[PDB]
């Protein structure tokens, strides 16, 4: 067992390990598209003597963070150890090698989507966004008087075939991802994939329809087995008007009993209805996980709340450095120091604060984040908070 | 049909309407205890010609709000219209009469627990706290290295009969409710009720056990039908140590597969585990609903974030007044003005911001809260936010 | 934390730990009856500083083993560690102390019923009997021509109130337990308990009825929630005639769709029907677990198959001795030796072979039982096998 | 209605009756393969006046019986009566005709797989092997210290595409079926069928993967609807090492919660784990059914336990002959006699004892097997028992 970059002849073995390791694997001729996002030296394989018994890679991604700043981001994915080589330390070896390469390439952060919430904390990854399934019983749903877009005169929302309005979706998503923390550049090849999932499958998923507004879209389909449920796969809205308009259209799906969507905890949909409770939260999970690769480069890159006054402190990341952190005017300066640490935390905890989805107060309550001054805790809390709520772009 | 204060001879008719209207009604000799919390002229009945076809009352409560300030609070409850007198405007008449009496008595706020999330918005009530059911699969649960109270040496947590350690629970709850927004004074008679629910029922609920720490307690019981589920009815912890210690004890219930609890969205339990995901959010609802009875008295009474700098603005509540609002140094001054409104909202929306559980940004996104300056929105957001997270005390 | 025999004043604390540790606990005034089966120095408690945080005891039992031989048996039960004192090594301390006392008292074997199949292997306990739930769809059930007791003329089976025919049940059970491996003497106090479970509970279990034959009985009751299911709590038959007669009566319960019973894997009921498949096996578990306390005393006490010819060998139990074992004429001689071991196994594996419910071939296939001669394996297999099939008496 | 051998022009009508009679029918161009195993005069059809309203056939099979002896075996299958011709005695006519031809061809035994356990007893078929579904919760599964193949150094097990390692599977199965009672020669055409079921179906079964050891294999696939369940379709192991190695690989399927397999009651898997209970028995049924066509030829062909001493007796099969049976040195001599019968049974009961999966004691308890000497019962029991446990090869 040795660690190597895969050659063209390894990929068939990687696809076999993929098929056996991921229930949701989309076959090799669709994995061709994701491969384009893997840089030269983005992948490691472990061979036995030889078949692939281990693999991991990263993709080149652009992640939006608070202050509408776009970071280069190594997206970890396609991580797998053969069932025949468990408890052999292959993951520890592969992750160490990719993190070496990710750091040496100058990525300030790495990101992934977890298959279990227990594996990735020990490698410096912290859950950074929260998924929120809302299911609406749309038979009872009435919009509030105060809701926009309920006036006698035209609807701006159209029902369309997704495949025929790609450019409009691309345009809206591009505007969306640039102004929202958690947003990812979605390259051409993943739009090719998204619109091939939109056509009906023989004895699989049903036809996907689109609701198109000048400033937003929604892709939805009826569930395979529950024919009274509509699953909103993706809703992107740039303006509050577009968000409300699109929800009026979805509550107008009179053949459905329930609309379900995976959104963020600050989704305003409940407040659009006369009865907040009709939009039930039916499921919550960690979305994107973040590993801060370079602490000073990442803390300096994002914006901070203009509301909190200027303040200084010393932050220690366990096996990650000690830094004089000064925050004011929504910018941070982060420099090396040997001064006494006022605030200590593991690198994963920093990942979790970074997009401003978890409050420092909460992590401190669990002792994930040590300090002896609670004034500094309130300040971190307010500084790291995000004006624009954190959303999740797409699974990779 | 006329509106009257009930006399001693009306209560049997009220109890009949209660039994027919509330599935969870606890019989008349236990309703005797709650009656003590109803002031003279706290109740209205509607008689037909005569049996009770309508009733509503308020109880005298002390609600803790941000800045560890305790408000007198009218707690609405025992609201019911006979199934024979629907769409007759009896609720509108009864609520109007109680709100007249509540206001004239000098209560700055009123509060209730909703049976539906659609009834109470139009009477000025806004959902103000969020309930969060966490279910833990305790077979997989491992505490983090960073977690307190996992060191060789004594446990401070004891397993006890609830009935034999009342004074200790009372002491801990009193300390808890005084330092947490949403906290309610729990009077003697509701401790009498809480410990009568703690004994096993013939073909009903099972025996309740207590986990007692110097600085916290947990009441739990095994579910009636699911014998592998433990329901934590109530966990109160004053210190992070007490909260962690009590959870180590609950994960130690080796005969159970799952521990469920109703807590708040900022509960640190997920962050105590190596796997955040093992604490699944299985259910979310509006907890306490708030009606601000006197806008200037309530905005002046609570504390605000010291982090946001001093700022002034003009707030209009629909049919509720217009006020020059100046906030700085965590105090607010709120005075009458006829100046142009910068910020507008219905009274219910104010109820929802008041305990700092909903962000103004979120309500603004839904157009529940109108302004043309987004800088002022960020400021409201930060000012009204609560350092100590908002919890729910007990249903009334 | 120290290990002590409990005094009369400890038992209230033990009952508290019991109530919190066992979902099926029957309250203290019924635990009074089982207490009579606990000898002086049969119990250990661990106190903290003081409440009971740990307890274990054994009861004096008479277990029937192959060759209709009755062994004195320490029955372990009432084992519990407080949820506040997990991973503290209290079980290891308590089990060590009881095993010291059990051995020094001259018990050749100890036995228990497991709450998990993973705890008790490391303390020398092997699963020794197998439980088998058969559910019959009695609407389709027809007895075979070859079945006894289907002839024109009287039925010998009567439907009776259990409480009125105690002596007859006692008589039949006494005959049953003396001729069946796994049989236990059931003392007077556990008959007092068995017939108090036979009366209907308010919002609990339904009335128990009895089917009484001269040479067997069946206790059954309709399920709480499934009113088309009859649960046979206990069927004891001395003669094949009695077993068949009692099943004709149970298939005659025309208001029921299904009869369920927990029996042994060799129960002949399937072979009584024209359709073997109508008696579905719906559930299987380990019944009684056995720890051989004195290897030579236990191997010498039981009978062996007369069919296998005389043979000698050397058996090593890990940390349990090495013995020259000679078996012939259904007796064994077991003496100390330092000669080379032909057969090796952990003490738990011996427990599992002892009642002849597990085949040595099967344990050898799993490498629980090492030898290099497969002829000796066939011989062990045949010797240790039981003519009369192994059954489970009652849970303790 | 008359009984005829089908001509080439009957098969389309037979396939229609098949499609309407068997839910699991695989279409006509796959039935082409099984047809090759049907000898000339292996099939009967009943025509009405003309469409096929009745059919039955046998296939030429080689069944392994105790003593690693291989019998020619008529495998009954494709038995069907049109729903329009029930209770017309067509099955009785067709079975009589095939049994005439099977006997006259010199097959000592016939075998089938039942669609109901109630049809086939009256035609002389006895259930002879037992199926056992084990489901493992693989999250908790830990192998015992004593288990083979858990040492630092290479795994001998590989994850492979089934279609690319046919010869290896064939080799291992050939070795397996020759040394195990219940084993069947699997001809080339049924390997062609087995590896066409191994590829993913559009809106059907998922891709099948293989775990390959030098001395064993496992075919598994994720369930259609339960994506956390892996179904092991087939596990064949020649050595205990291979069996353990393959189970370590299956417990290493970390994306699955549960591994299910259909195996035999003596499968050693439970004993490989620290917790026997984690391998739950979730389902049991009759596997292969056996009809002894020639009693003396079949009793003479198989081996018997060498452990039981030489003994003689007289066996009567109802309408099947009376025989002087002498068993010693694991051989039997079976000759015609008119001497008094010591042991009587229906032919089906003999089928059930023949592979040594049912104990004579058990069948005697049900009066399926009459004798007045219980010493002779113990001897039959031991003689007919099988050293190597009885397994089920494949459904036909
Ligand atoms: N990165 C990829 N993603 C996907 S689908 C996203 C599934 C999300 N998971 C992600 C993990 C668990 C939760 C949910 N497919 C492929 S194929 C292929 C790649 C790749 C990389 C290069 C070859
Ligand atoms: N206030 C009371 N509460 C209760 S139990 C709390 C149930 C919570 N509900 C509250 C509403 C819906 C959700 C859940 N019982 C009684 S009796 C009695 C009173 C009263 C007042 C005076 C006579
Ligand atoms: N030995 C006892 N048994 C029972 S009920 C049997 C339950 C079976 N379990 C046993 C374990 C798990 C499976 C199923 N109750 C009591 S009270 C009391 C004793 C005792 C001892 C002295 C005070
Ligand atoms: N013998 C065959 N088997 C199968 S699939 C095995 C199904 C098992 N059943 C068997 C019975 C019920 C339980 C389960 N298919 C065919 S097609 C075709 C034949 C045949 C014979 C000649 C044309």
């Amino acid at each position: 067992v040795t660690l190597c970059s895969p050659t063209e002849d390894d990929w068939p073995g990687m696809f076999l390990l993929a098929a056996a390791s991921f229930t949701d694997f989309i076959g090799p001729e669709s994995a061709t598209a994701w491969r384009t996002l893997v840089p030269t030296d983005g992948a490691v394989v472990v061979r036995d003597g030889s078949e692939v018994v281990g693999m991991a890679l990263y993709m080149d991604l652009r992640l939006t963070v608070p202050g509408e700043v776009v970071l280069p981001t190594a997206g970890l994915s396609f991580v797998a150890v053969a069932p025949t080589h468990r408890r052999r330390g292959l993951l520890r070896a592969m992750c160490a090698e990719l993190h070496r390469r990710i750091a040496d390439s100058g990525y300030p952060v790495a990101a992934l989507h977890a298959s279990e919430g227990g594996i990735y904390g020990r490698f410096g990854y912290g859950p950074a966004t929260t998924l929120h399934e809302l299911t609406v019983d749309r038979r009872f749903a009435r919009f509030h008087a105060d809701a926009p877009g309920g006036g006698l005169g035209g609807s701006s929302v159209r029902l369309v075939r997704p495949t025929e309005h790609r450019g409009e979706f691309e345009a809206i998503y591009e505007r969306w991802r640039q102004q929202v923390p958690g947003g990812l550049l979605r390259p051409q090849v993943l739009w090719d994939e998204l619109l091939a999932e939109a056509k009906a499958a023989p004895g699989g998923d049903r036809e996907s329809f689109a609701l198109l507004h000048p400033d937003g879209y929604a892709l939805y389909r009826v569930d395979r087995t529950d024919l009274k449920l509509a699953r909103v796969s993706e809703l992107r809205a740039v303006t509050a008007d577009a968000h409300c308009a699109l929800w009026r259209a979805l509550i107008g799906l009179d053949s459905m009993e329930r609309i379900s969507i995976i959104t963020h905890p600050q989704d305003p949909l409940p407040h659009l209805l006369t009865d907040t409770r009709l939009a039930r939260t039916t499921w919550r999970q960690d979305g994107l996980w973040l590993r801060i690769m370079n602490v000073p480069a990442a803390l300096e890159a994002r914006g901070y709340a203009h509301e909190v006054g200027e303040f200084s402190t010393v932050l220690e990341v366990s096996d990650g450095g000690r830094f004089a952190l000064k925050i004011g005017d929504g910018r941070a300066r982060c420099t090396p120091t040997d001064a006494a640490a006022e605030i200590e935390m593991d690198r994963d905890v920093l990942g979790s604060l970074y997009l401003g989805a978890h409050r420092a107060s909460t992590l401190a309550a669990a002792n994930r984040l040590r300090t002896k001054d609670s004034q500094l805790l309130r300040r971190l809390d307010a500084a790291f908070a995000s004006d624009v709520p954190v959303q999740t772009a797409f699974e990779f």
